[PDB]
C-alpha cells in the first residue's frame, strides 16, 4: 500500500470542474481539460518522488522529498507560490501546500494496483481512480 511507483491510467474523475474552479482555472480552458486524458507517472525511490502528470495539452511535473517543506510554483495550474509538504500518515500520502487557498493539497491511497488520489481545493474535492499499467 505504500509503493505507488509506475504508470497509472485514469478510470474515474469526479468533481474535477469544482476543483478547477475551487482554483480560478480559466473557464474556458476547464472545458478543455475534463476531455483531456490524463496519465500518472510516478518514480519513487525512499523518500523521493518524481511525479509527472501528462495530457495532450498540459504537463504538471513536481518532485520532492518526503518530511521536506519545499516552495512550490504551480506554473502550470493556478500560477500560485505554495509552501509544500508532503508526509505519511500511516499507509496514506498526504501533500498540504500552504498559501492563499485553504484546505489545499491532496492525499493518495495505493491498494495494489489501484490509486486513490483526492485533490482539495477551498470547500472542493476531486476524486480520481487510477489503475498501474
Ligand atoms: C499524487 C498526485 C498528485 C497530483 C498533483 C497534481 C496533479 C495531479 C496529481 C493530476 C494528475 C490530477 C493533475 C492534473 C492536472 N491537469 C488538469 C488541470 C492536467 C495536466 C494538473 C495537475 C495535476
Amino acid at each position: 500500500t505504500r509503493d505507488a511507483n509506475g504508470t497509472w491510467e485514469m478510470e474515474s474523475n469526479e468533481n474535477f470542474e469544482g476543483w478547477m474552479k475551487a482554483l480560478d482555472i480559466d473557464f474556458a480552458l476547464r472545458k478543455i481539460a475534463v476531455r483531456l486524458t490524463l496519465t500518472l507517472v510516478i518514480d519513487q525511490d525512499g523518500d523521493n518522488f518524481k511525479v509527472k502528470c501528462t495530457s495532450t495539452f498540459w504537463n504538471y511535473d513536481v518532485d520532492f522529498t518526503v518530511g521536506v517543506e519545499f516552495d512550490e510554483y504551480t506554473k502550470s495550474l493556478d500560477n500560485r507560490h505554495v509552501k509544500a509538504l508532503v508526509t505519511w500518515e500511516g499507509d496514506v500520502l498526504v501533500s498540504v501546500q500552504k498559501g492563499e487557498k485553504e484546505n489545499r493539497g491532496w492525499k493518495k491511497w495505493i491498494e495494489g494496483d489501484k490509486l486513490y488520489l483526492e485533490l482539495t481545493c477551498g470547500d472542493q474535492v476531486c476524486r480520481q481512480v487510477f489503475k498501474k499499467k
